[PDB]
This record gives C-alpha cells, structure tokens and sequence, in this order.
C-alpha cells in the first residue's frame, strides 16, 4: 500500500513537491523564549528554535532555556525529546535536562565532526578515568563502558546528581555511520540501530522520554522519530495501510519546526518505514 504510493512518487519524481507541500502546511507557533536576547548563545542555529508551547524547561534557578522540544505522539503512545547537539556552554544544561526529564537513553545521530565541521560539543567522556563535571548544573558524568560496533556504538554512562549523590545509568546510542552526503542507499543499518534502541528499553513509558539529537535536532532526528512512530502506528492499527507518513510528520511538526530537512530525507523515511514494516 504505502509501497504503492512510494513507487508512484518515485515514478512521477515528485519527492521535492510533496516535501514542499509539507513545508507549506506545517504549523507555525511562537518561539518567543528561544528568541530572547539572553538566549542567543544557547542556540546552535538561529533558524532552528523550539516552540514555546512544547519547549523543555530546565528546573534550576537561572535561565530555564534549552533548545529542546517535547514531541508527544498521542496515538502512537510515545514521547521524544528532540534537541540540537549541545554547545560548549550548554552541555551542563543538556545533562540537567536528561536528569530532570528522567530519560534512560540518549540517541546521537551524527559524529561530533563531519566533513571537517563541528556539529556537536564533546558532551560525554571518552575515557573512564576522565569523568566530566558540569559545575553550573552540579552533575558528574562517567564513562563506565562502551560497546563499539561496526555501524553504531552503545555507551554505558553514569550520571550523578552531585547535589543528592543519586546516580543513574544512561545508555548512549551513537549512530556513527549516517552518510556524509544525502541519505543511505539502504535503510538497513538505520533500522537495525532503531531496533537496538527499542530492545534496550530506552523507549519504554516507564522512563522519561528518550533524548534524540543530531546537529540541529530536526533532520536526522526527525527521521528517527518519524520512522519509529510510523512503525508503532503500523503495528497498533487495525488497518496498518492507513498510516500516512506525511500526516504523521505534520503532526510531529506541531511540536518542533522543520522535522525532515530535505526531500531525500523524506524519501529515506518512507524507505525505512516500508522496509521496517516487513521485519
Ligand atoms: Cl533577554
Ligand atoms: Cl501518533
Ligand atoms: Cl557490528
Ligand atoms: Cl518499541
Ligand atoms: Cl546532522
Ligand atoms: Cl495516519
Ligand atoms: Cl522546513
């Protein structure tokens, strides 16, 4: 069904056109807080801001602002936090959000440098003996172990609230092989990565929402959540062919602007959901 629609779009070459229809129909909500002067250095890209209604608020006494959005998919019964790659001055905010929102997993979809450009701060420790302390938000983060695989790496991190000395294990799922240009010929390793995140329990409703990021927190991140939600909808619905990817994406874009940044990414999402549904 969805498969048929896919071929028709490909035959007619109308990916660009469908994607531009999505951009035109997308919600527009205010982002007043994101745009306040005092928040200029908390945004990686001035063109990518959380809506006020869905922005994650930091709890500590201080500016509550982080560039992160809660995406609550009602029907699919899953929530995600989509955020930008942390900046050198917002790594403490980032981990503070993970703590306060009770996330179990963090999903990273870029390498810290790609095509020789910085997309994200080194916001986690690379060596066991060199833990990170975020003095502004009073948190300690330790690498406990890491499982480096061919197409992704999973790290076990210990996050300690230095105020309470409570500790939590955070799973860091780092997809390290998203192509430097365009998207993957095949969705196979992206889909295997998604299933590994699922299998870990990080997406379970007993935890806070998974934190998902890339550089701006809308393109690859949008792909990840879009595919995951569509696959949920396909397995839950009495009629699985009723899942409309374009509608699911528009619904997601009520919570954060600009999810899926290119017609290729849109096409890749279709591919990933189609291939995924089979599995
Ligand atoms: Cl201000
Ligand atoms: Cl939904
Ligand atoms: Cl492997
Ligand atoms: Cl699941
Ligand atoms: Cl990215
Ligand atoms: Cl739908
Ligand atoms: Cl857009």
């Amino acid at each position: 069904e969805m498969e048929k629609e896919f071929e028709q779009i490909d035959k007619s070459g109308s990916w660009a056109a469908i994607y531009q229809d999505i951009r035109h129909e997308a919600s527009d909500f205010p982002c007043r807080v994101a745009k306040l002067p005092k928040n200029k250095n908390r945004n990686r890209y001035r063109d990518v801001s959380p809506f006020d209604h869905s922005r994650i608020k930091l709890h500590q006494e201080d500016n509550d602002y982080i560039n992160a959005s809660l995406i609550k998919m009602e029907e699919a019964q899953r929530s995600y936090i989509l955020t930008q790659g942390p900046l050198p001055n917002t790594c403490g905010h980032f981990w503070e959000m993970v703590w306060e929102q009770k996330s179990r997993g963090v999903v990273m979809l870029n390498r810290v440098m790609e095509k020789g450009s910085l997309k994200c701060a080194q916001y986690w420790p690379q060596k066991e003996e060199k833990e990170m302390i975020f003095e502004d938000t009073n948190l300690k983060l330790t690498l406990i172990s890491e499982d480096i695989k061919s197409y992704y790496t999973v790290r076990q991190l210990e996050l300690e609230n230095l105020t309470t000395q409570e500790t939590r294990e955070i799973l860091h799922f780092h997809y390290t092989t998203w192509p430097d240009f365009g998207v993957g010929e095949s969705p196979a390793s992206f889909l295997n990565f998604l299933f590994k995140v699922r299998e870990s329990g990080s997406l379970s409703p007993e935890h806070g929402p998974v934190v998902v990021h890339c550089s701006a927190g809308i393109g690859r991140s949008g792909t990840f959540c879009l595919a995951d939600t569509c696959l949920l909808l396909m397995d839950k619905r009495k009629d699985p062919s009723s899942v409309d990817i374009k509608k699911v994406l528009l619904e997601m874009r009520k919570f954060r602007m600009g999810l899926i940044q290119t017609a290729d990414q849109l096409r890749f999402s279709y591919l990933a959901v189609i291939e995924g549904a089979k599995f």
